[PDB]
């Protein structure tokens, strides 16, 4: 695998979103890999509609938090539709699937990176986007405007995103932020420090949809 990825310059990544005060992260950082694998497969972007798991997700929780992985298995079973169709209200509502007529596109699967792995996950990024967990809570990533994240931070996960890159020295973090946060709505995580959790947790949870 190459010494850059950087999926963005692919097309593959839509604009950053802002999940808001909804703890829908999740949602967010599965339909990014969805937004991906679709580019990838069908070369054709479109964005996806975070608020259709949210709503539809019954594994998951709404805005107190979910999973990326249910989110992914949601998209794999059924589909999902389009962002415009079933546009982000930041607030669970219920499923509206059946009302919003056909879905735009369909995942065939999901699989697991094999956790604790940087080498498993950059492969897997090399691949695709890639969702990832990790701690958010502490003040540094929150008021992170920048540079390469080393920390501080634990391994106390708590927040999905989606890994749309690496570098020698970094992965390459799409946040559901808004666009005003880190760097244009990105961060970049120190790789590459041998703790095998991650910077901040990054390699405890991560999660692909396949489509053939």
């Amino acid at each position: 695998i190459p010494e850059y990825v950087d999926w963005r310059q692919k097309g593959a990544v839509t604009p950053v979103k802002n999940q808001g005060s909804c703890g829908s992260c999740w949602a967010f950082s599965a339909v990014v890999t969805i937004e991906g694998i679709i580019k990838i497969r069908t070369g054709n972007l479109n964005e996806y509609s975070e608020q259709e798991l949210l709503d539809c997700d019954r594994r998951s929780y709404g805005c107190n938090g979910g999973y990326p992985w249910s989110a992914l298995q949601l998209v794999a079973q059924y589909g999902i539709h389009y962002r415009n169709t079933y546009p982000y209200e930041g607030v669970q509502r219920y499923c509206r699937s059946r009302e919003k007529g056909p879905y735009a596109a369909k995942t065939d699967g999901v699989r697991q990176v094999q956790p604790y792995n940087e080498g498993a996950l950059l492969y897997s990024i090399a691949n695709q986007p890639v969702s990832v967990v990790l701690e958010a809570a502490g003040k540094d990533f929150q008021l992170y405007r920048g540079g390469i994240f080393v920390g501080p931070c634990g391994n106390k996960v708590d927040h999905a995103v989606a890994a749309v890159g690496y570098g020698p020295n970094y992965i390459l973090i799409k946040n559901s932020w808004g666009t005003g946060w880190g760097e244009n709505g990105y961060i970049r995580i120190k790789r590459g420090t041998g703790n095998s959790y991650g910077v901040c947790g990054l390699y405890t949870s991560s999660f692909y949809p396949v489509k053939n």
